[PDB]
């Protein structure tokens, strides 16, 4: 269901700081058009830590409309607490998402019983799929193999990871230990490659925003067999997905696109700043030009 | 303003998850007068992440009522998102708090950029005395000690830090760049010690919750600079501090109160669980002896 | 020159802790038989730490005779010493190596300046190419991509990388900044597979001390673009790759060949030891029973 | 027997790369004069990883001569190979060394087991004391407490630690957990007065080689409970402890010594190299000139 490059979906925002549903809508249609496989509103990328619970929702409810079952829906539905988890899940249910993104609770820091307790209490209360969403490097607690083989074994509706970690021998540990139906999507564009050698479908992206066409290429190029292809495409993609994150990727990947001439605003939440260093934008303008992506 | 034993206070829940009013007015009481100093309410040992806004603010308001100028109240306003910060510390404003801990965006990471607009705008926002929490072990990124520096320099209302690192030479370091009359606070009860003789006036404690007095008596000695009273008192309540964070702190307090028979239960919200392994409880048993709190 | 599978050898010992030589000349006889493609002797998994001067010379020297030209042998020549590391190069120059391994300094932490004059003063101490053996797991400083496309930049004869990071993303760095002829080997036998797709040739291997004829065709089937075959083989030996490092891979690759039958004896140098614990064992034997590597 | 402010001495070479011996007696003399109350010759600070065998004993012997029973003499016997330092220990011994200082073993990585045989096969070949040099910052594993307390409990004559975490809650479980008996020295200058308020009697230290008598009359202080003066002296050193690791420390001390116009040559050995970037250099100078001890 979900495979190939799915991007992780910037919220754009007004000058005035409310939600942009045109430039939100655009940007869907565009990603679609460009041959994204698949859509994850509000998730990290976009900014669901600044967003209210009614802004949220609204994001998940504008990207499932928006696809009209084009491509399918992701929704973000992560959170530290379990009870806002299931409310912002069971609503993307009931307005049509076609699975859940769960991330490892942030900063309370549960156990491995929290864990259990955390996305079992999910699972039960929908029907929908859920990709658990392993991303030590911001909670820094990380699921095991153990956990995460259990909670496959408990639930039949928890089928597949968003794997953030960077450290491509758990893909092989995940993969032994969940099953090779265990759906499993890199979290790390820079390693996404070797993610689906080792098992991996897909990739839940941020550069995906900004390069849709070349980032769905790849992926092609990849469930192809056609590694040598594929590997061609990440020296040209690679030191883009690097100048993405010298600083926080939401300001970068938006500062990105308005450098392209899509209707997105520099605006961010926060503690977020659109303020970039210099160095930082002409890191990024470098390796736009190198991919050769200005219209102009 | 604040110095010596400082309890980061539990929220205790009912058997139906409502906050006890009855037991968090009770546990305020008997701190009071067990000699802590001044009370955080709705930190982290106070289960904020699970809080709806309407308990975090009522949780903050009935600390300041209970409290009644007695010692003095340093409201939890943390959040990831500024926009949330500023709505938590206005009502503990205008609720009665005498002060403001205010913890580094967790998840997502803000940059240095992000960290002096984060904690500028709260700064901005109410004129109490704001307290930096500095805990990477929860957050990922630590504030650095320019940055602290420039914060101290640039805004009269940031006034101290809570330095969850436990490495004590930061404590020198934040001493020198942010000057004599910054309050420095150790977060970190194992090593609270130490970190007072480097410059610290006190601790926000969690072992505090549990032993109030001992604690107490503690700082009182470190204060009165006897020090060699106060390696007693370290190694009567190390294996404590320890024993109370082998699993999460949160329920390993409600645990030991329960323990000591105060009226609190042990609930805790998902994603924390109460259960606590059997050599966990034994380990918290056998430090509560060792403190004679118990058995003795 | 280097490519597909190459153990980083054993060096086994007698009983009275000399040098077994008969065993060692045994196993590199099998190696090349079984289809390893090249040989490091006293390296790390060669217990080149706990060899004097004359011993690491001497199995050197016995690597390159008994392998009579068949297959190239990259001698360890690694040292935290610079001074140091010239003799075992120059040594194993003058005996006939093809070629060096040389690792990052370790204990002493040199900076990038000294990395420059460590890796310079080797290369021009020689005319055989050099192997960067980047491993900060062991050593904790880390070659950065920046000093290591300097170096490449400088002096002909720096010509690869044995990569131990496990971070795959570094492999597709050093190919862009260092060139796709920069030959590229993985140091962590559990995720060669995605370093290869990434740019890399091969891999020295622990695991091939132990499965030499699994590997080879694991590297085999990369080397023709069967990707799908390479992942076959991948899933039956990670557990094998995982067994061996639950305790130090040294004992357990000597535990797993004496069990097999091949005549090598289980004594290793303090201060490794060779005591397993019962659970390491039986974690090894099931990861060989799995592959099927006992002939009786 | 050793208390209070220990320099961690530096080896002096020639122009020639010889060992500058008359170099080495005049700051062993001036360290005695000084106030410094123990020496620790060919460890870390000395560059006992490039010093040959006959080199590390010489500077040993050399030590024990010049000090001549003024103070006790603490000789490095660090090795990765058990082997190696059961010789240098001996040697020590022999030539009149009060104590050994062994480190736990670097870059090959041992397990408890390993390190349980390493140490003790040193304690049954020696009668001196032996101190266990913890610093996971350069050798990667760290001694648990557990392994530590089971180390004094069995050998006699292993007395105490030189403890470079910086993480000061260490030193009240190994005061728990050894004994107030067991001797524990600061190996981290930064933290050093935390580390003695709880338990420590000393410092191993890196800055003592640069400014001798105010470490001396800092650790007098805390010796004498002036925990108020000792601030004061924390305040003036500080600086100069975080200066002299900017770059690594063995060039950093060596420049500041010349700076003070002490007969100290800059030369050190690969993989360390001597030139300092202009901002270290102005660093170490300021905090040199905070101290008086150049420009007032
Ligand atoms: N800032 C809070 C609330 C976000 C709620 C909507 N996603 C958090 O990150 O958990
Ligand atoms: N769970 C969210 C919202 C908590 C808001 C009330 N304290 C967070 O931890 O940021
Ligand atoms: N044990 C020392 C010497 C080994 C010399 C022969 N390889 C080291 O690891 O550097
Ligand atoms: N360089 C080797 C040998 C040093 C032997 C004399 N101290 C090591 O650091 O282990």
């Amino acid at each position: 269901m979900f495979q190939r490059s799915i991007p992780a979906l910037i919220t754009p925002f007004t000058k005035d700081n409310l939600i942009d549903e045109d430039s939100f809508v655009d940007h869907i249609e565009w990603q679609i058009s460009e041959g994204s496989s698949g859509l994850v509103p509000a998730g990290t990328t976009g900014e669901s830590s600044t967003l209210s619970y009614e802004e949220h929702c609204r994001v998940v409810e504008l990207c499932v409309k928006t696809a009209a079952g084009r491509v399918p829906v992701m929704a973000g539905a992560g959170s530290n607490n379990t009870k806002e988890s299931i409310e912002l899940a069971q609503y993307a249910q009931n307005t049509g998402a076609d699975a859940l993104l769960v991330v490892v609770p942030y900063y309370n820091k549960p156990n491995k019983k929290g864990l259990l307790a955390h996305f079992g209490s999910i699972a039960n209360a929908v029907s929908l799929p859920i990709y658990i969403y392993n991303n030590p490097s911001r909670t820094v607690i990380e699921m095991d193999v153990d956990t995460m083989a259990e909670l496959v074994k408990t639930y039949s509706n928890i089928v597949g990871v968003k794997d953030a970690t960077g450290r491509i021998e758990l893909a092989s540990g995940q993969r032994i230990a969940c099953g090779s139906d265990f759906i499993q999507l890199s979290g790390d564009d820079s390693s996404a490659l070797g993610f689906n050698v080792h098992g991996g479908v897909g990739c839940i992206s941020v550069t995906a925003n900004v390069a849709p066409r070349i980032c769905a290429e790849f992926q092609k190029a990849i469930s192809e067999g056609d590694y040598r292809q594929a590997l061609e495409y990440q020296d040209k993609l690679f030191p883009l997905h690097q100048a993405l994150f010298i600083e926080p990727s939401i300001s970068s990947v938006k500062y990105a696109l308005s450098r392209l001439g899509r209707n997105v605003s520099l605006v961010v939440r926060a503690p977020m700043v659109s303020i970039l260093e210099k160095e930082t934008m002409f890191a990024i303008d470098q390796a736009l030009d190198h991919i050769g992506l200005c219209a102009g």
